[PDB]
């Protein structure tokens, strides 16, 4: 049910959240945490890339596996 994610920061941040873990309710989590817009951030889970607010549970997401981000 929970979900992993690295930030460059070294930061680890924990959500509660299902396994259908779904974008704009995952953004939206993560927007208390820092704000950032479902519309305008996407995310990655195992090379698979995660989109606008589709569900993970279907993604067969597991246990919380780490989804990293980068840009550079």
């Amino acid at each position: 049910m929970q979900i992993f994610v690295k930030t460059l920061t070294g930061k680890t941040i924990t959500l509660e959240v299902e396994p259908s873990d779904t974008i704009e309710n995952v953004k939206a989590k993560i927007q208390d945490k820092e704000g950032i817009p479902p519309d305008q951030q996407r995310l990655i889970f195992a090379g698979k890339q995660l989109e606008d607010g589709r569900t993970l549970s279907d993604y067969n997401i597991q246990k919380e596996s780490t989804l990293h981000l980068v840009l550079r």
